[PDB]
């Protein structure tokens, strides 16, 4: 009854219900998420106010679902789910060093190598008949890239290795959203314990390598270890291991899958993308850093994919004191939900919101002002945004260079929600090599 005055109700996901409600009830709406009343805020004025300030911090009660799942510590107090500013700021600044310009440029080989491996696997299946799950294939590529890039490990999922790990990740992701029977609880808990134990194993290996005096290239793991340099235990270290292990591939994978799915019904845009890749990189097997900037139309297409299909759909901030938010009195101690998914699909912010038009992001176009934030905004924006943007460009360019994709009829364009948003179907495609 402290929220009853707030406007709201008395392959389709919860985020679409939020969209319906935002359109019907306005820019500040009372909802239910994780059994706590929150308020969904969809004006750009409020996006700017709350996301662009260090006065407003993440709401720990909303992130509890990431911290622990059915009594098993998952993301814990790692970089995403830490809600105390000062503890967050300490780890952010140390881990930042692994995402410097020069750190990222040195990852171009890993990106090219895994992309080339994926494409060679796909080319062998390109008979215009064999159904290929592009969701699965892109997920394996994202994982292999992340494992190598962040941790110096070879998962070899593209070779069919690590099935138990891919199961662990899948069951864990389902559990996050499920917590919003007996056998599900057992499977979820064991999967989370498995992921942390992988963490312990890889950490010990890294420590052993350093002890024996072997070469260890400075990576995300190096800075994560640095962030914990005199902690009383390894729990903080394991929290970040799991956080980056998951966050570092899941959404890149989803983003790739959504893009391939959408592009399957956009032959004109595909022909333009094929033409750009042919002109910028020709037959080069390897994309250089400077080539990435020249794939301008591809950049625009990936931005438009994220407008309609943001895998990371939202973020929460704690409103501490009663505040007037677009003409609505919102009580203190209230979680505010900001959703780039909802805003992206509102005709108030985007003309013909359901039309896929890369020209929205053209060099002369008016830039969206606080209506588009697939990597969020402000101090809690995605640390891996540029890592992600580079990796998906490399993967997309290499697919476009070499293969034609047709979505198998019956495959749907609808969404599912498992912490993140992702294609409902496995994006089954048949493939042909480019050039007949
Ligand atoms: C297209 C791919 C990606 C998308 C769409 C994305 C999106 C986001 C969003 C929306 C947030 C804010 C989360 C929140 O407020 O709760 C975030 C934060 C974060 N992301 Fe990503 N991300 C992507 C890729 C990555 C990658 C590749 C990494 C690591 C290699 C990563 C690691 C993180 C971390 C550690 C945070 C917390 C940052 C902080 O609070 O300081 N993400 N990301
Ligand atoms: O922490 C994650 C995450 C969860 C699972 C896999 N990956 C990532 C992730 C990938 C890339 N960058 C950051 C993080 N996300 C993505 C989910 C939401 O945006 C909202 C959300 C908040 C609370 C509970 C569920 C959902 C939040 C932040």
């Amino acid at each position: 009854s402290r929220y009853e005055h707030i406007p709201g109700p008395p392959g389709r996901v919860l985020q679409d219900v939020f969209l319906d409600w935002a359109k019907k009830y306005g820019p500040v709406v009372r909802v239910n998420v994780f059994h706590k009343t929150s308020v969904i805020v969809t004006s750009p004025e409020s996006v700017k106010k709350f996301l662009m300030s260090t006065k407003y911090n993440k709401d720990s009660k909303m992130y509890r679902a990431l911290q622990t799942v059915f009594g098993e510590r998952l993301f814990g107090q790692g970089l995403v789910s830490e809600c105390n500013y000062e503890r967050w700021h300490k780890q952010r600044r140390v881990i930042d060093l692994a995402f410097s310009r020069s750190s990222l440029v040195s990852l171009m080989e890993t990106f090219n190598e895994k992309a080339e491996q994926l494409v060679e696997i796909l080319e062998a299946k390109a008979d215009g008949q064999t159904p290929v799950s592009m969701q699965d294939m892109l997920t394996y590529t994202a994982m292999d890239i992340l494992a190598k890039a962040a941790f110096g490990m070879e998962t070899s999922m593209l070779l069919g290795a690590q099935k138990p790990l891919s199961q662990a990740v899948k069951l864990m992701l389902e559990g996050i959203t499920a917590s919003r029977k007996r056998k599900q609880l057992r499977e979820v808990r064991e999967s989370i314990r498995f992921l942390r134990q992988v963490g312990r194993d890889w950490v010990q290996r890294r420590r052993e390598a350093l002890k024996r005096g072997e070469e260890v290239p400075a990576d995300i793991l190096t800075q994560i270890l640095k962030a914990e340099e005199g902690a009383q235990d390894d729990e903080g270290l394991l929290d970040n291991f799991v956080t980056f292990f998951i966050a570092g591939h899941e959404t890149s994978a989803n983003h790739l899958a959504f893009t391939v799915m959408e592009l399957s019904r956009q032959p004109e845009i595909v022909a333009r993308l094929q033409a750009e890749v042919d002109e910028v990189i020709g037959s080069k097997r390897y994309l250089d850093f400077e080539d990435l900037g020249r794939l301008q139309y591809l950049s625009q297409v990936l931005k438009e994919s994220l407008r309609l299909y943001p895998p990371a759909w939202g973020t929460f901030r704690l409103l501490e004191e009663e505040t007037l938010i677009d003409g609505v009195r919102v009580p203190g101690n209230t979680p505010l939900l900001f959703s780039t998914y909802v805003m992206g699909r509102m005709d108030t912010y985007f003309e013909d919101p359901l039309t896929f038009n890369p020209d929205r992001f053209g060099p002369g176009a008016p830039k969206p002002r606080f209506t588009y934030f697939p990597f969020s905004l402000g101090h809690r924006s995605c640390i891996g945004q540029q890592f992600a943007q580079m990796e998906v460009k490399v993967v997309m360019a290499k697919l476009l260079q070499r293969l034609e994709f047709r979505l198998v009829p019956g495959q749907r364009f609808g969404l599912q929600e498992q912490a993140t948003l992702k294609p409902l179907d496995p994006v089954l495609c048949t493939l042909r090599p480019r050039g007949w």
